[PDB]
């Protein structure tokens, strides 16, 4: 289940995203080709543990800018879903404005591509990938629904990845 | 692709290791139930990143036993192979004196079956499992070779998964 594989091209998605300037923009993993990207998938939009992992990635977005590595996260809602929530205050329960592009995945393809789909829910688990500069998948992380992510630990690995690219 | 899914019960194994006490048994994930198991795979002994990770857990195995938690480490190589690096003094390079087991997985059928064999190679990628106290698989992680893994982060995740199994 899945074509996500280490050391392998990570597999290509095309799709609509909400951009940290609040607009719709069709964007694809190998736009970003040059730099380390983390792509992670969260359940539902409009949910409880989401956004406090949303929040704090695009609240540390500068941090992975300096390591030269683009934060993209996903989910199968629509788009619009997307916008209506960064359109919702953060002090309201919403996610505020963004500083990393939301995509949407409403086909569910991009989360079968990935092997995260909890195929009796239709909704991704929470999965986090680290792809390198050259498309290469590098990281796999996958969370059962109840428990989040470290922003902390994905720089520590996206540092130790590039650390160790430049041995030889 | 292999079996490991998440909400699903882990693989089970039967395998022979190195136990703590220098012996070898023949263990199984089957005989820690009723406990949360951390189940790690590194790909060789005798290397230079394996190592850190290795001790780091063992060094800390007590903390996992203060959240009823099994570490079982595990790679390709033989049982004979892992005696011999934990009697390697640690000052040349061995793991010295272990409070953790590991596996040997010769046939590497288990690393196949947790969808973590580098196919090319005949080792396995650093594959960690996060498997509760009935069974099910609750986390995966999967580190390409060159990039270690963390015993704060894998104690975040024990700890937050069991509040979680509590109340939520
Ligand atoms: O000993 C090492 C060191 C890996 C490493 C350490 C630093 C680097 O910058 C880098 O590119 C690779 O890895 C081995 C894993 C390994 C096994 C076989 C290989 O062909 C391999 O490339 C790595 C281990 O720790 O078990």
């Amino acid at each position: 289940s899945g074509n996500a594989k280490i050391g392998h091209p990570a597999p290509n998605f095309k799709a609509t995203a909400v951009m940290p300037d609040g607009q719709f923009k069709d964007i694809s993993l190998s736009d970003y080709k040059g730099k380390y990207v983390v792509f992670f998938f969260y359940p539902l939009d409009f949910t409880f543990v989401s956004p406090t992992e949303i929040i704090a990635f695009s609240d540390r977005a500068e941090e992975f800018k300096k390591l030269n590595c683009q934060v993209i996260g996903a989910s199968v809602d629509s788009h619009f879903s997307h916008l209506a929530w960064v359109n919702t205050p953060k002090k309201q329960g919403g996610l505020g404005p963004m500083n990393i592009p939301l995509v949407s995945d409403p086909k569910r393809t991009i989360a079968q591509d990935y092997g995260v789909l909890k195929a009796d829910e239709g909704i991704s688990f929470r999965g986090l990938f680290i792809i390198d500069d050259k498309g290469i998948l590098r990281q796999i992380t996958v969370n059962d629904l109840p428990v989040g992510r470290s922003v902390d630990e994905t720089l520590r690995l996206v540092q130790a990845f590039q650390f160790t690219d430049k041995h030889g």
